[PDB]
């Protein structure tokens, strides 16, 4: 068979997203929110904000250390900077977002660990610190091998 699905498209952004605490991963699943970095939250507010609506912006999320993925989940909001303190397992992030969890499921690094990022050294995708971006083509190749696995 085929599936065509994700090689045609031409208006999306995709970034890692990378949590130390297994907590906080369930907490965003729980309440479909996020928060990054200082910084990660700077990334993914310019990505969200220029996309203005015309495509996706993607997180592909793994636990440091885990050796998986453990889903997918799509920005559905920009970043609010002023939000209650201590709502994640450490009291460093600050703000919040909205996200959408499309996909709740483990997949091994080394279903993806081929797929490297030229913008990140040639690096493969699974050694991605948070909020890497993913040049479009390499992550339609990640999307189909994260919704294939079993």
């Amino acid at each position: 068979g085929e599936n065509l699905y994700f090689q045609h498209m031409k208006h999306g952004r995709v970034f890692i997203i990378k949590s130390y605490s297994e907590d906080d991963i369930h907490r965003s699943i729980k309440y479909n929110i996020w928060c990054s970095t200082e910084h990660g939250n700077k990334r993914l507010d310019a990505a969200y904000r220029s996309m203005n609506g015309k495509g996706p912006v993607y997180l592909l999320f793994s636990v440091n250390g885990s050796g998986h993925f453990c889903g997918v989940a799509e920005m559905k909001s920009a970043v609010d900077y002023n939000t209650c303190a201590g709502v994640w397992s450490q009291d460093k992030w600050k703000g919040r977002f909205d996200v959408r969890w499309i996909f709740v499921k483990d997949v091994p690094n080394s279903q993806l660990r081929h797929i490297r990022l030229e913008n990140n050294e040639n690096k493969p995708v699974t050694n991605s610190r948070d909020t890497q971006e993913v040049p479009l083509e390499k992550a339609k190749q990640v999307l189909k091998i994260i919704a294939s696995y079993k």
